[PDB]
């Protein structure tokens, strides 16, 4: 969606978020830690600026004369008072709610109060919210389910049929009305009533096809189930993401949800994937862990200029797309082993990953004729993860580490055969 200053939620969102840091257990300390080591760190520097409250931020048991009240035990200067010290470090802040009657960890939230809620973030100075999708009541449930591979039962290639799930929508169902798209329409509509800028994230998980009906509710979009720092996670996601890219252009990304860069059992290879192809994917990139604890590898790894710069670019709007599978056909659906190439036009050339899904080291080859907006020949290349020079290049061929992903830039051509 559109915002009215012409500028904020255009490319995807850059933060911080505390769930996958701190989960239910936040207080305000940790989000003036998180604003000022954003700051220091240099993460502001290249492009995170929002600090994004999640869960477990209200009194759980309930409004108080008809409002969600902050838990002054773990915020005593309030959501506003934060808000002003956090603004008065160049960043946005981020809260949190739910398009039901509580909220995933059972705190007070927004269905039948979207109006309430949108104001009092807005008197806040809240900047951005975060609106989750548990808990809806049986008046607000969806008629239907729609074919959401980490949702419903699927058959061969993340197929659905009613056989398999019988309150599978028909063919033909248009999700655009659907009471899922009311409940995110409904605070779309109250944020737009104040005299605030509140930006909406839609976190519906890939639920109720928004791939089709989100840019004209919010600028962002859950796609799929909640992140898990592991591996098999990171590939889920990748693999869903890849099916659903004709969604992704300017003012409404889908989101690969909350980095789990220095978190869980993820390598370091496993880690630089995640990261390359959330950025390249156009995802909102929120850095979700305790920055205090976040090795300098790690910070270097978010800071990367390259993958921000065409995560950012302000010229073309569309993600890197697979261009080619790899061990499997192309367009296959598999949780494990997702499309390996991709590639996408930007300002600064053309980005090309190469994934390697084994976990054993692999060759892989980026060659110029299967990628789009590239032609057989040569073209001068940069690596993105060293910012090398790799020459005048016909082709570019690297062993890539087990779970790891190769990255380069092509620049311009530099010669015609
Ligand atoms: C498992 O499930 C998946 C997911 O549902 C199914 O995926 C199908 O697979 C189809 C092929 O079986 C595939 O069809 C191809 O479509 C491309 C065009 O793709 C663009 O437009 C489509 C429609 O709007 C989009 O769906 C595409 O989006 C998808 O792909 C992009 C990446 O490419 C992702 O970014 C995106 O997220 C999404 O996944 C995309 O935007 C056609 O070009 C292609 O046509 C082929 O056959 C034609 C002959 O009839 C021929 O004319 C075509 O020419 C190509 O090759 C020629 C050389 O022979 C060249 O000369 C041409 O220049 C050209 O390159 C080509 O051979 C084909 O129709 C669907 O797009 C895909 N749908 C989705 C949503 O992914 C699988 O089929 C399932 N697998 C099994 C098994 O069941
Ligand atoms: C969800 O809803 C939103 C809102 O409705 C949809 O947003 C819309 O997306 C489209 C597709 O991306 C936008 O159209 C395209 O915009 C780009 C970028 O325009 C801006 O770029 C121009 C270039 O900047 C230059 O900067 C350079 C330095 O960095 C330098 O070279 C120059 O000095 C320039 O300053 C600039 O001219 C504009 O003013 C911008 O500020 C265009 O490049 C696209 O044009 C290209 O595509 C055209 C169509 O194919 C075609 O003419 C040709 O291919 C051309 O090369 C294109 O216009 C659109 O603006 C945007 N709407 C809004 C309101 O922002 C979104 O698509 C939707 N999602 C989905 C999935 O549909
Ligand atoms: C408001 O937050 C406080 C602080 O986290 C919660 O109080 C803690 O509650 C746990 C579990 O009962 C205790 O173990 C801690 O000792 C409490 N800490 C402090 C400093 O008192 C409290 O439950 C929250 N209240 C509401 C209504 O959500
Ligand atoms: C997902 O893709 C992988 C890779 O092609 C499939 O794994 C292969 O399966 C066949 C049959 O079991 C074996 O011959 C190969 O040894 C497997 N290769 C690897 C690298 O493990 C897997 O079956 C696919 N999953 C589904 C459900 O289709």
């Amino acid at each position: 969606i559109v915002m009215p200053d012409g500028v904020t939620g255009k490319v995807p969102s850059l933060g911080w978020n505390s769930w996958n840091a701190y989960h239910c257990d936040i207080d305000e300390s940790k989000f003036l830690s998180a604003a000022e080591l954003i700051v220091s760190s240099g993460l502001l520097d290249a492009g995170y600026n929002y600090v994004n409250i999640d869960d477990c931020w209200s009194m759980k048991d309930g409004r108080v004369d008809g409002h969600i009240a902050p838990n002054a035990t773990r915020f005593p200067d309030g959501i506003d008072g934060l808000a002003k010290k956090v603004h008065a470090l160049g960043l946005k802040l981020g809260i949190y709610s739910t398009a039901g009657t509580a909220t995933c960890a059972g705190y007070p939230a927004s269905l039948g109060y979207e109006d309430v809620d949108a104001a009092d973030f807005a008197d806040w100075g809240v900047d951005y919210l975060k609106y989750d999708n548990c808990n809806v009541p049986s008046d607000w449930q969806d008629e239907y389910v729609a074919c959401n591979p980490d949702f419903v039962k699927t058959g061969p290639n993340g197929t659905c049929t009613t056989a398999l799930d019988p309150t599978l929508a028909p063919p033909g169902y248009d999700w655009s009305t659907s009471k899922s798209a009311e409940r995110f329409g409904a605070m779309r509509n109250a944020l737009a009533k104040q005299s605030h800028e509140i930006v909406l994230s839609m976190c519906i998980w890939g639920q109720a096809d928004v791939f089709s009906w989100g840019n004209s509710t919010g600028i962002s979009w859950r796609m799929s189930d909640d992140i898990s720092p592991n591996w098999g996670s990171v590939t889920r996601i990748l693999n869903l993401n890849s099916f659903k890219l004709n969604s992704v252009d300017f003012w409404g990304h889908n989101d690969a949800d909350m980095l789990e860069v220095g978190n869980g059992n993820l390598t370091a290879a496993e880690t630089r994937t995640h990261f390359a192809l959330w950025a390249a994917m156009k995802s909102p990139l929120l850095i979700g862990t305790d920055l205090a604890q976040l090795s300098q590898n790690n910070i270097n790894l978010l800071k990367n200029k390259h993958l921000l710069a065409f995560n950012q670019d302000s010229v073309y709007g569309q993600p890197a797309t697979p261009y080619k599978w790899g061990i499997n056909p192309d367009w296959t659906f598999n949780v494990t082993y997702p499309a390996e190439f991709w590639a996408g036009p930007s300002s600064k050339g053309h980005l090309v990953l190469m994934v390697n899904t084994l976990d054993i080291t692999a060759t892989k080859e980026a060659k110029w004729n299967e990628i789009p907006g590239l032609s057989a020949g040569h073209y001068e290349v940069r690596d993105v993860w060293s910012d090398k020079d790799l020459g005048c290049l016909s082709s570019y061929k690297a062993a890539v580490a087990a779970h790891d992903t190769a990255v380069i830039l092509v620049g311009k051509k530099c010669q015609r055969w």
